[PDB]
């Protein structure tokens, strides 16, 4: 398989691991901690020390099926681009939004998606672009949070991921 890997922070990483989880095309989803300021944070860092990191998404797809702009596309679905350090009740700089990539010529190709996005949206979209400063695993515990537990706190809908893209 040809495969490829993007990092997204839209707030509580249950949600967004199980949506992209349910995706035809994506290989794999891992919640961790991406772009902060300490090396290998516990949730309790994170959450209570302001190690800054972000609770973000490792997706892995298949680089055959769907493009890194449709992954962006499933992505502006269920986050909310125009909110502040903030997904629902869940507030912080830990829920921030952002796309972060390993390679930098994914920048104008993230950068084109928000502009886009941005034409749908009367508020100004502040959603990050930058790449992936670092990434570390969250505990077992969190990996597919709510394919063990389906009644586990989630505020979006996954059923957008079955809705298909354009052509
Ligand atoms: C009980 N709810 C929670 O713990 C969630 C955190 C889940 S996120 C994947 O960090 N937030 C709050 C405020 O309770």
């Amino acid at each position: 398989m040809n495969t490829r890997t993007i990092y997204l922070a839209g707030g509580s990483f249950w949600g967004l691991e199980a949506y992209f989880q349910r995706i035809d095309g994506v290989v794999d989803a891992v919640s961790g901690y991406a772009n902060g300021n300490t090396k290998n944070p516990s949730y309790e860092d994170v959450s209570y020390r302001h190690t800054g990191h972000a609770e973000t998404v490792k997706v892995t797809y298949d680089a055959d099926k769907l493009s890194l702009d449709d992954i962006l596309q499933y992505f502006f679905r269920v986050v909310d681009p125009t909110s502040l350090n903030k997904q629902g009740n869940d507030t912080g700089t830990q829920y921030r939004s952002g796309v972060y990539y390993t390679d930098p010529a994914e920048k104008a190709v993230i950068a084109a998606a928000l502009k886009r996005e941005q034409q749908k949206y009367q508020l100004p979209l502040v959603v990050e672009n930058e790449p992936l400063k670092n990434f570390y695993d969250a505990e077992e515990y969190h990996q597919d949070y709510l394919i063990k537990n389906p009644n586990g706190y989630c505020h979006i809908d996954i059923r957008k991921a079955d809705e298909p893209l354009p052509g």
